[PDB]
């Protein structure tokens, strides 16, 4: 059968957030079956935990934010993506603030560690969210879909007005793409017209040239420029892999993203979850008969 994933070793992580500028350590633990990605703040007393959950996204304006009551978890996306794309079920994600640390601005730091440490297949099948009917969500000129597919693959197109805006539409199936190679290193980007602006509202705090793909009138700021020419669109799909984990579950189908983000992403999700027609959790009890694979642990 398909296993379910957990870590192996702790991961020790120290960066710090995008948006807060906040110095925080970051420590992944191993989970047992069915826990899920579960954020935890450990800086408060008692500890608040957050299951990685579409029913516990709050502001998704900047990034994607994990919320309860008055405590939050900022900028999961990258995390959860280096998590979906590996193959992790199950684990505790321990930080010391509010934001999950940038790191270089991809999930490549995040899969490095984790495959470091090593993942442990658990004594479980592994669930899937199976897409079985087209769920779409527009809004203006946004939009986002699912359509059923056996197997795994996400397309994403955006519309940048700038003259650096390269390829700005790129599909990726993982019967042939490697999340590692092909998507993981794709880093965010801002533009330096918005940082002023950003920085008094508290947002880009802890940007630099480090962790981002920082843009100027006609050309990347960054000294050593792009790691894909199509880096741009491969980071929009990166998130899409990350907001996708939501489902707390892989995907069996296909996502369509049309200048969508973490907002539409998020109606996109809690459409599918509420149209119980439109999609089944399925389990494969041998992996030779599956329609996806996941590297040897
Ligand atoms: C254009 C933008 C609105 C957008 O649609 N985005 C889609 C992508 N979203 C993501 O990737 C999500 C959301 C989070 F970014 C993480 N996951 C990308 C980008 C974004 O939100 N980018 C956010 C963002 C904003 C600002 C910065 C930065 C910076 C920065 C600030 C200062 C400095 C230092 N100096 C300042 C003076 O001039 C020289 C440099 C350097 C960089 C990064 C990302
Ligand atoms: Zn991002």
């Amino acid at each position: 059968m398909i296993k379910q994933r957990t870590l192996k070793n702790i991961i020790r992580a120290t960066g710090v957030g995008l948006h807060s500028g906040e110095k925080v350590y970051l420590t992944l633990k191993p989970a047992p079956v069915d826990t899920g990605i579960v954020f935890s703040r450990t800086d408060l007393d008692p500890v608040v935990e957050i299951p990685a959950r579409a029913e516990n996204v709050g502001e998704t304006t900047m990034s994607t934010t994990l919320v309860k009551g008055d405590v939050k978890v900022d900028t999961v996306e990258h995390l959860l993506s280096a998590m979906a794309g590996l193959g992790i079920d199950n684990a505790y994600v321990e930080l010391s603030a509010s934001e999950v640390p940038i790191m270089d601005g991809s999930a490549g730091p995040f899969v490095f560690l984790i495959q470091s440490a090593g993942l442990q297949e658990q004594e479980a099948a592994k669930k899937f969210i199976r897409i079985k009917r087209e769920v779409s969500v527009e809004e203006g000129d946004k939009r986002a879909v699912f359509v059923p597919f056996d197997g795994f693959k996400v397309s994403f197109e955006i519309d940048f007005d700038h003259p650096v805006f390269r390829t700005q539409q790129a599909s990726v199936d993982f019967s042939s793409t490697s999340f590692v190679k092909e998507v993981s290193r794709a880093r965010t980007f801002g533009f330096m017209r918005d940082i002023e602006y950003l920085r008094s509202q508290n947002l880009a705090l802890g940007g630099s040239v480090e962790n981002a793909i920082v843009v100027d009138e006609n050309r990347v700021l960054n000294e050593d420029g792009l790691r894909y020419e199509d880096e741009f669109v491969k980071h929009k799909i990166l998130d899409a892999i990350g907001d996708l984990y939501l489902l707390g579950n892989s995907l069996i189908g296909e996502f369509r993203g049309f200048k969508s983000g973490h907002a539409l992403n998020n109606q996109l999700l809690r459409t599918l979850i509420a149209d119980k027609d439109a999609w089944e959790v399925v389990t494969f009890e041998d992996a030779r008969t599956a329609p996806i694979s996941y590297m040897r642990p």
